[PDB]
């Protein structure tokens, strides 16, 4: 279950904000800032419609909180196609990707990570590519994300937070059409998780 | 699902933290310094063994944290035997029980709620009594809980941190005993939930 209580640590990052203000603490105010937009919208209703202009300004956030802890360890890029940007798409697709591709990355490298976001058209999708530059993937959890994105269930598994498989799921619902995502991976040549979603000038529900 | 990583949330905090010194924000430091000691507990193993004063020091940092929030609406108070405080008990078995009291509270007054948490021998048992001077928690919900302590799985339900009846069963299946608790609550008169645990000098597991 969970063992945190979400809305008292919201509260309390407000209540620590509130004290950083008065204390005239701006560096701290502005992490705290980052971090309580970051928790108030993971804490949104999961099932409401945001674009990908949203998931960009959490994933910004995200970049400052990391860069400010990690500068010297890894390198974060972040490129998008402004016209992109009004994509209609299910809060919280992007930042399971980016967790997965950090952890990817301080886990092989004391320094010399690298994590980069592209946002482009292609076709008639939206591309969002998350890359890193880690030791690749596990076979085996790739082939199990590659059989959910064909509309296979994969093994159910005992004590199965948001990862790439709810977010696969929660794409194929929401644009109603299986194939939006590719893994790209490789021993020594990182990972890619390459997602193709619909191009959608307008429709959230 | 869990919307957050708590992970990242810890990290994070220890970075406001480390910005909170460098900027010479003493009270801001002690607020972070406290809620950082929340989570670090909640996030440890749920299996382990604390003793109650663990918990107690714990929940010392809630009411710090909580009346710097809420000091014009809710008094809270705190008593305990000290040769109590080494019985060994599951942790996070007080936070829920406080939490549930300090939500009757702000939920029942603008000004004037009370919560008390008292610790005290009664024969071979520790006595935990939780108190809110609220408008008294529901009565199927207590009904279900007295189920639940007499040993009866309750009715299961869909979309069901932790809760009451975790902290109960978590009890019952520590102390090898299903009398651990008892509820007392009356339109007006608010609720006290009292924890009657088998004094243990010692045994952790
Ligand atoms: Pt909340
Ligand atoms: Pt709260
Ligand atoms: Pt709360
Ligand atoms: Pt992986
Ligand atoms: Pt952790
Ligand atoms: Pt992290
Ligand atoms: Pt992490
Ligand atoms: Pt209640």
């Amino acid at each position: 279950q969970s063992q945190i209580n979400p809305h008292f640590l919201f509260n309390t990052l407000n209540t620590v904000a509130k004290m950083a203000y008065l204390e005239d603490a701006q560096q701290t105010s502005r992490l705290i800032e980052a971090v309580a937009a970051i928790l108030r919208y993971n804490l949104g209703d999961l099932q409401r419609t945001v674009t990908l202009a949203d998931e960009v300004r959490i994933a910004r956030e995200y970049f400052f909180i990391q860069q400010t802890r990690f500068f010297d360890r890894i390198k974060f890029s972040l490129e998008a196609e402004p016209s992109c940007l009004d994509q209609p798409i299910p809060p919280l697709t992007l930042q399971p990707l980016i967790e997965n591709a950090f952890i990817h990355g301080i886990e092989t490298y004391e320094q010399g990570a690298e994590l980069s976001v592209s946002v482009f058209a292609e076709n008639g999708r939206v591309v969002v590519e998350v890359r890193d530059n880690g030791v690749g993937m596990d076979e085996q959890v790739k082939a199990e994300l590659e059989a959910l994105i064909r509309g296979e269930e994969p093994r159910t598994r005992r004590e199965q937070g948001i990862g790439l498989h709810n977010v696969i799921r929660r794409l194929q619902l929401f644009y109603g059409v299986m194939d939006v995502a590719e893994i790209e991976s490789a021993l020594g040549k990182g990972t890619t998780v390459r997602l193709w979603l619909p191009r959608w000038q307008g429709g959230m529900n």
